[PDB]
């Protein structure tokens, strides 16, 4: 079971063979796969696996959150897991491109301003806003 | 791409979905500085002139309601729009109480900037808003 079968199985989702190779691909990926890339890889395991199977199926992991679709700074549509919690976004306020960012170091401040409050941290929503140097 | 205008950058505060229409009307009352409605119309059908005078109102009335645009009778009886006040400080939110806490932290501030530079960038606004639940 693949994280994004897991996360199929979760939503309650139909699911078979040849949707389980696209999740497998999807979740093998060490890089962000454009829907060619995904196809390429896909049929390398099932030749029957057709390019609209894969624009369908990588399009439903879409409509259920399962799968995010994101420009990684080349303009392609790439494919990435939808993590268990939210990335934070820096946003490129003179092109509106998102970048997705992680800072361990920002979540235990976050955890200390909870904390000084008398709170548990449950979440959080952080939005950057830059331009380019 | 596009450029994040000021009233846009409120609605990604919000976590609202940036559709083309929505962006348009956020870039023309960027642009502005009390329109009324068929001012905004105007001026967002000059971009796209298929934009409806519907959409508009549907979409100031909207951002409204979320906080963004305040709207006021500046004595002509037109309903006219302006970029709310936007808050100084972030926000802690007691979840099952639905209060906010407010709080600054120059700490975390300084470590945005730090995010901002390493990726090539300046930081021009933030926003960050923490869910809690009390110990």
């Amino acid at each position: 079971v693949s994280r994004i079968e897991q996360r199929c199985i979760d939503k309650g989702m139909k699911m078979t063979d040849q949707r389980r190779v696209i999740a497998q691909v999807l979740s093998d990926s060490a890089d962000h796969p454009d829907v060619e890339e995904v196809y390429r890889r896909a049929t390398a395991k099932d030749p029957r696996i057709s390019i609209a199977t894969v624009y369908r199926t990588v399009r439903l992991f879409e409509e259920e959150s399962i799968l995010e679709r994101h420009d990684f700074g080349d303009g392609r549509a790439r494919y990435e897991e939808a993590p268990s919690e939210h990335h934070d976004h820096l946003i490129d306020v003179n092109s509106a491109r998102v970048i997705e960012f992680t800072s361990p170091e920002i979540e235990a401040l976050q955890r200390e301003i909870a904390r000084k409050h008398g709170f548990r941290l449950v979440g959080h929503r952080l939005e950057l806003y830059g331009v380019p140097l």
